[PDB]
């Protein structure tokens, strides 16, 4: 994070560090807003090549909420 | 309800009343377990003849639950 800190030591700037990671074989997106896209696009290539065998998702047990927490969120209403 | 009350005045029995409603133009199912099917099968023909124009469902406002009610159901947990 922090490429546009310079837009307000040279090798320890975020732009040049991201670019040196990108030139050395780290799957770097063009900015932060493509981070979900590049994670998704790596994971699709990992599923579609027999690398990751995903887990069949099962519902968990469920606790009741805390009163002192679910009072702040406004789900409980007592006078 | 109550066709098999006799299986433990004659025209005031549930079997004969259901059959007399069925002979007079009331859409009676064969028993209670086809009631949802016959309601659904009437409603489909009511949609497919331009009779009922259904409402576009919109989410409602939401109140918080009562504490004294949502304590009995076990959603709230305070010592």
């Amino acid at each position: 994070i922090g490429t546009c800190a310079t837009m307000f030591q040279a090798s320890e700037t975020a732009v040049a560090k991201n670019q040196a990671l990108k030139e050395a074989g780290v799957f770097v997106p063009r900015s932060f807003d493509e981070l979900g896209e590049i994670i998704q696009s790596v994971y699709e290539d990992l599923v579609a090549n027999g690398v990751i065998v995903p887990a069949q998702e099962v519902p968990p047990p469920t606790v009741p909420m805390d009163y002192s927490w679910a009072r702040e969120l406004g789900l409980i209403r007592k006078p």
